[PDB]
C-alpha cells in the first residue's frame, strides 16, 4: 500500500539514513552502558552499577522509538553488529577502565548521539517531519540531563 | 476575564477552527475504528479486534485534548454529530467491509488525520502558537506509527 | 456457523433492532456528555467537569456492551453518524447552554434511555433473553443513579 | 443448623440437581478449553493459545461459584471424573483436531452449556430462586459472546 | 424536577418503604457483625474476627448501595439508631454470646435478610422496577453465601 | 489469663469506660456523616457527598481502633443502638437539613468528639496509659482538622 | 518443522510418556483439592477452606508448566477425563469424608505425585533431561511443602 | 571536564539565565499556590482546596525540571528567597483575598509564567536548543490550559 | 560533627542504654515468634503460622526502628547474640512447646517488652525526650493488641 | 462559625505563632535541600542528589502538614518569600559549597527545626495542645533521624 | 580481596569462558529477536511483533543474569560487537526475510543457545558448579519451550 | 501420621542437621548485616546502609525457607540465640570496625555459608533428596553473586 504522509520517498529515505546513524549510536552506547554496568570496580560500584542500570534500561526504549520512527517513514530498521559498527560515531572499549574512565567515556558518548541528532535536523528543516524533529528533541534531552548527572561525578 | 496568552483573538480564532477540522475528523476515526473492533470477521478476528480497541482508547484521550487545546485558546469545542459531520474529511463506512479493506480504510483514516494536522502549521507559523503545535506533532507521530502496523498487516 | 442460542433468528433480530435504539441513545448521550465536559462554566466548573467525565467514562463501557451483545445475537452493531441520528431519541444540543440547563438535558438524557429500555421488555419475556434482560436492568440501575446524583445538584 | 431460606428441601434439591449438570458441563468444557489451549498448532496459535487460556482461567471461576451455590443451597458439590461424565452433555475430544475443528467444537460447548442453563428455568420460575436464575443468567452472557467470538474467527 | 423513571410517585414510595427496611435490617446486622468481630474469644478467635471482618466490610458497601437506590427512587434514606430500631427485624445482641453462639446468630441475621428481600418482590411483580429487583437477588446471593459459610463451621 | 501492661484492674475499668463513650460518639458521628452523605441536596451535593463519603470512611477505621483498645484494656466493646444511644453526647438529626446545617451539624459533631476524648486525659494522668493517650491525640488531630474543613466551607 | 533439542524422538517420547503421569497425577489431586475445599465442613471450615483454595490455585498453575513441558518435548499433552483416570495413580473420592480424613487424603496424594516424580528420574540419567528433572524437582519441593502444612494440622 | 553539546558558552550562560528568570516565577507561582491551598475559605473551600493542590503539585515537578535543564546547561541553579524575589516578575500576596481574588490571581500568574517563557524563545531561535524550547512549550501548554480551568470558574 | 538536638551526652547514654534492653527484648521476641512459626503443630497451625508470621513480621521493622533511634542519639546499636542475651528479659524456648504454651509464652513476651519500655519513661520525662517517648508508645500500643490477640485464644 | 476545640483565642494565637516559625524554618530548609540536589557535585553526587530528594520530598509534606495544623487553630497559615525570610532561624546560602560543606549546613538545618520545635513546648505545657505536641513529635523524630545520617557522611 | 568460593582461578576461567560464548549467543538471538520484530510484515505482524517482543525482553533479562554469573567466577564480561561476533555461533540475517523464515530463523536460534548451553556441561561435571549448571538448565527450559511456541505457528 | 517422602528418617535426620548449620550460619549473616547496617559510617554511609538492607531483607526470606525445609524433613528448625551459637561458623563482630572492614567481613560470611552448603552434598549424592540439593544451589548462588557485588566495593 502506498505511503502518503506528506514526505517524498527520497526524503523519507535520506531521514531514514540519519536515524539509522542515531539508532546504531544509541544501540552500541546502549552496550557500553550494559558493559561497565556489569564490569565497573571500586568504591562508586554500588551507584554506577544502579546508575547505569538506569542508563541502558532507558536506551533500551530508546533504541525501540528510533527503530519503529525508520518504520513509519516507510524503511527497515538495520538491527545487526555490522550495520551497527558501519553506522555508529561511538567507538566501544574492549577492555576494563577504571570507574572514572568509563564515566567519561559514558559523558562523551551522551554528546556522540547529541552530535549524530544535530546533524539531522538541517535535511528536517528541508523537509519538515515534525515527528522526527521531536524525536531528535527528546533524545537531546535525555542525553544532556545524562551527560549533566555522569560529568558532576567527576568534578 | 480576558484571556492574555499572548495571541490575539482573531488568530485564536483561526487555530479554533483548524483545531475544530482536526477534531472532527479524529472523532470520525474514533467511531469507525470503534465500528470496525465490533464488526469484523474472519481469521484475524482476534488480531484486530484487540488492536482496533487500542486504537479507539487512544483516540478517546485524542479527542478530550484536542477539544481542550480549544477551550485553551478561548473558543467553544464542537460536539454533536451534524457538527463533526459538517466539518469532518473522513470518509464514513456505513456497511461492514471485509477485514482487509476494513484495515485498507484505517490506513487511508490516518493519513487523513495527519493531512489535517499539516494544514494548520502554516498558521502557527504566522501566529507563533509553539503548543497547538506540538499538540499537532504529536497526533501525526501517533497517526503515521498506527499507519505503519496497520499497512504491515496488508504485506 | 449456525447460531444455537435458543433463540429464533427472526426474535434474535427483533431483538438486535431494539438494542440498536439503545446503542444509538447511548451514544448519543455519551457524545452529550463529553461536549458538555468540555463546555461548561461558571462556579460549578470543577465539579461538573468532573462529574461529566465519570459519567462519558462510564457510558464509553456501556456502548461497547451493548454492541459487543448486538454481536452475540448475529447482527451487525451500528456505527456512523447517519445511523445513531436516525434511531437516536435523544436531541442534540448545538450550542453551549448554562450549566444549570446542561444538568437538565443531562437528567432528561438519562431518563430517555431508560424508556428506551423498557420498550425492550415486552419482547424479551415473549422469547426469554435473560442475559439481554440484564444488560437492560444494568442500564436502568446506571442511568436511574445517575439521574438522581444529577438532579441533586437543581435542588 | 436448619436452612431457612425461602426454599423447601426438596425444591432445593432439584436446583442443586440441575446446577450439578451445568458444573459438570462447564468443567467439561474448562479441561477441553485447557486441552486445546496446549494441544493447537498452525498460524493461529499464537492468538487461539492465549484466547482459550482467557477462557479457561474464566471457567475455572465459573466452576466454584457453580459448586458454592449448591453448596449454599444446602447439598454436596459434586467434584470426580466420574460425577462429571455422568452429568455432563459435552463429548470430549480424545485426539487432536485442527484449529478450525477445536474452534467449532468449542462453540458448541458454549451452546451445550446455554442449553442446560436454559432447562433449569422453568423450576426456577416454579419456586422463585432469584439468586440461581441470576448465576445462570450470567452464564448464559458468557458463553454467548465467548460463541460470537469464536465463531467469528472462522468467518 | 420531576422524575420520570416509569414508576409513578406512589409506587416508587411503597419500594423505598421496603428498601427501608431491607437497610435496617442490613444495618443492624451490620453492626451486630461489627461487634462480634470485636468481642469473640477463644480458639476460633483468629478465623472468626478475619471473617466477621471480611463480612461487615461487605455490608458497609452494601447499606450505601441500598441507600442510594431509595434516593435514586425520589425518598431520603433513614440513617439514626431510632430509625433503624423501628424498621429492622434483627434482635440485638447485648451481652457477649460464645462463638458457637455468636456463628448461629449471624446465620439468622443473613436468613432475616433474606426474608425482608423476599417480602418485597411481589410489589416489584406489579411495577416492573427491574433495578431494584436486581439489588434484592444480589442481596439474597450475599446473605445466602454467607449463610452457609457460617452454619458450615458448626456441623 | 491475666494482664499484666502495667495497668490495674480498676485504672483499665476507667479508662474503658471512657472509651466506650468516645466509641459511641465516633460511631454516632459516623452513622450522621454517612446519612447527610445520602440525603445532602443543592449546588454543592457533588462535593459534600465525597466529602462526606471520605469522613465516614476514616470514622469506620477509628471505631474498630477505639473497640479494639478497650479489648486490649480488658473489657468488652459496646456494639447495639440501645448502648450507643446510652453513651453518646451527640444528637441525631431525624430528618433532611438544608447543607448548610448540615455542615454546621458535622462541625459540631466534630468539636463534641474532641471533648469527649479530653475528658478521658485525667484518668491516664495518674496511670501512665501512653498507648490511649496516643489514641486520643490522633482522635483530636482528624477531627480538629475535620472541622476547620467544613467550617471553611460556611465563611 | 523438525526438532533438535539434543533428544532423540523415543527417547523424548518417554520422558514425556512420564510426565503425562505425572500431570494426571497432579490434574486429579487438583480436581480433589477443589472438591474439599467446597465440600470440607467443622468448626476447621474457614481454614481448610482458605488452604485447599490456595493448594489448588497452586496446582492448576503446575498443570500447565507440566502439560508445556510435554508439548517442548514435542508430543500432545493428555487432556481427558478418560485419559486422566488411566494414567492417574491418585484415586478419587466420590463421597464426602469428615474434615481430618479430607487432610489425610490430601497427604497422601501430596506423597503420591513425590512417588510419581521419582520415578521418572531413572529415565532422566540415562537421557539427560535438565528441564525435566528440574521441573521434577520443583513438584517434589512443593509437594513435600504441602505435606508438612497439612500433616500438622493432625499432630 | 569540557561541555561538547552544540552550544557555545556564552549561549549555555544566556538560556540558563533565562531558565532562571522561569524557574524563579515557576517557584514564586508554586508557594503563591500553595498559600491559597492552605488558606481559601467559603463555599468553593473543597474544590478549590483540590485543584491548587493539583497545581502546585505540578509545579514542583516543573521547579524541577526547570532547575535541572540549567544544570544540564552547565550553570548552577538558583534557589534562595533572595535570589527568586530578585529574578521573579510575579508579586506575591502578603494577605488572604477572597476566593475569587485568589482565582484571578492565579489566572494572571499562568499569563506571566508564559509570558517569561516567550521571552526565552528569541533567545533560542539564533542558538539552537532545541530541548529547551520543548521545556519552554511544555510550560506554556499547562500554563494555558491551567488558566482556561481557573478562569471557567469566574464565568 | 556534634550533636545538638536538646539532650547532654550522659542523657543521651542513658535513654541509648533503656532502648538497647528494648531493643534486645524485642530482638529476643522476633526470634522466638519465628520460631514458633514454623515449629508450632496440631489443629491451629493455619491460624497460629499466619498470625506468627505477621507478628514477626511487625517485629522485624521494630528492631530496625529502635536501633536506628539509638543511632540517632549518637551511640552503637547492639547487634549480637551475647550482646541480646547480656540485656534481654526475655527467656528462650530451647525445646518446642504445645501450641497453647507457645501462645501463652508469647503474650508473657509482649508484656515483657511492655514492662522494659515502663521502665524507660521516667527517665525521658527528666529530659524531655518526645521521640523516644512516642516511640515506646507505639511499641506498647503493638504489644498491648498482640497480648489481646494472643490471650483471646486460650479462653 | 465560632471555634470551640477547648483552646482560647489567645493561645491559640501563640501556638500559631509557634507554628509559624517552625514553618519558615521547615519551607527554608526543604528549599536550601532542594537547592543541594540539584547544585552538589563530585564523587558522591549520586547519592546526595537522591538522600537530598528524598528529604525535600518528605519536608513539602511537612509543610502542608504544619500550615494546615495553623489552620486548624483559627489562622491563617504564612506564605510568602518575605514572611518566611522574618520568621526562620535557618540562614540561606547563596552561593555552591563543596559537598561536605552541603551536608554539615544541612544537619545545622536539621538541628534548628528541632531547636524551634522545642521552644513550643513550654507554651504547649501551659495550653494543653496534644495534637500540636504530637506534630512537633514527629518533625522532631524525622529531623533527628536525617541528621544522624548525614552525620555519618562525614565521619 | 582473594575469591575463595571453592573454585580454582583456572577452572572459574573455564567456566567464565563457556558462559561468554552462551552470552554471545543469547545477546546475538536477542538482536536478531528484536531487529524482526521491527521489520516483520504480513498477516501474522499483530501477533509475531508482540511474541517477539515478549522474547526480547525475556532475552535482554538472560543477558544480564548470565553477565552476571560470569563477574560472580571473577572475570570480566565481554560486551562488544567485536566480542560478540568472535564468540557467537549464531549468524545474523543482514536482510529482511519473509515471516515464514523469521520464525524458522529464530527456531533455530533457540536450538542453538540449547547446544552452546549443553556443551558447557562436561566442564561442569569435572569441577563441580551447582549455580551455574542451573542457569543453563533455566536457559535450555526457556528455549525449548520457545522453540515450541514458534514451531507450533508453522504446522 | 507417618512421613513417605522417600527417605528414611536417620537420612531424613542427617540432612536436616546439616540444614540446621546452614540455618545457623544464614541467622548469623542475617543478623551481623543487619548490625552493620545500622553501625556503618564514612562517606559510604548511604550506599552501604541500603545495600545492606537488600542483602539482610533477603537473608531474612533465606532463613525462613531454610526452616521450613527442614520442617518439611520432619525436624523442629532450631531457633534460639544458643542454637545458633553452637551450630554457626560464623563469628560475630561485638564491635564497630571501619567500613571497609564491615565490607571484608560480609563477603567472608558470604564465603562462609558457600562452604556450609557445599558440605552437604556428599551426604545428599548418597542419599538422594532433589529438593534440598536445588535449594543448597540457590543458597550458593545468591552468596557467590552477593561476594561478587562486595568484593566490588574493595578492588
Ligand atoms: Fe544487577
Ligand atoms: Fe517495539
Ligand atoms: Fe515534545
Ligand atoms: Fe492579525
Ligand atoms: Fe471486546
Ligand atoms: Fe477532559
Ligand atoms: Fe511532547
Ligand atoms: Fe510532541
Ligand atoms: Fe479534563
Ligand atoms: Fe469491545
Ligand atoms: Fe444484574
Ligand atoms: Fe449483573
Ligand atoms: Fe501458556
Ligand atoms: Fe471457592
Ligand atoms: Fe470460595
Ligand atoms: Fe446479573
Ligand atoms: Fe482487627
Ligand atoms: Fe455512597
Ligand atoms: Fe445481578
Ligand atoms: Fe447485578
Ligand atoms: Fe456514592
Ligand atoms: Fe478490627
Ligand atoms: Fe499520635
Ligand atoms: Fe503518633
Ligand atoms: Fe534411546
Ligand atoms: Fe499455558
Ligand atoms: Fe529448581
Ligand atoms: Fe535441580
Ligand atoms: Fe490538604
Ligand atoms: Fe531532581
Ligand atoms: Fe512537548
Ligand atoms: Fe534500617
Ligand atoms: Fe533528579
Ligand atoms: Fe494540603
Ligand atoms: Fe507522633
Ligand atoms: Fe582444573
Ligand atoms: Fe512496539
Ligand atoms: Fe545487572
Ligand atoms: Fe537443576
Ligand atoms: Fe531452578
Ligand atoms: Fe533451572
Ligand atoms: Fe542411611
Ligand atoms: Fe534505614
Ligand atoms: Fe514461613
Ligand atoms: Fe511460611
Ligand atoms: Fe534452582
Ligand atoms: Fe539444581
Amino acid at each position: 500500500m502506498e505511503i502518503n504522509i506528506g514526505i517524498g520517498e527520497q526524503d523519507r529515505a535520506a531521514i531514514a539514513e540519519g536515524l539509522s546513524r542515531l539508532l546504531a549510536d544509541t544501540y552500541t552506547l546502549y552496550l557500553k552502558t550494559h558493559n561497565f554496568h556489569w564490569n565497573v570496580t571500586g568504591p562508586m560500584f554500588n551507584t554506577l552499577h544502579l546508575m547505569f542500570e538506569g542508563q541502558y534500561t532507558e536506551l533500551a526504549v530508546a533504541v525501540d522509538d528510533i527503530a519503529e520512527r525508520i518504520r513509519a517513514l516507510g524503511f527497515p530498521a538495520p538491527g545487526t553488529y555490522a550495520a551497527y559498527a558501519r553506522l555508529s560515531s561511538i567507538k566501544e572499549e574492549e577492555g576494563v577502565p577504571e570507574a572514572e574512565e568509563m564515566i567519561r567515556q559514558l559523558v562523551q558518548g551522551q554528546e556522540a548521539v547529541v552530535r549524530t541528532a544535530r546533524s539531522i535536523f538541517p535535511l528536517l528543516d528541508k523537509v519538515s517531519d515534525e515527528p522526527t524533529a521531536d524525536l531528535l528533541t527528546q533524545r537531546m534531552q535525555v542525553h544532556e540531563k545524562t551527560a549533566w548527572m555522569l560529568r558532576s561525578l567527576l568534578a
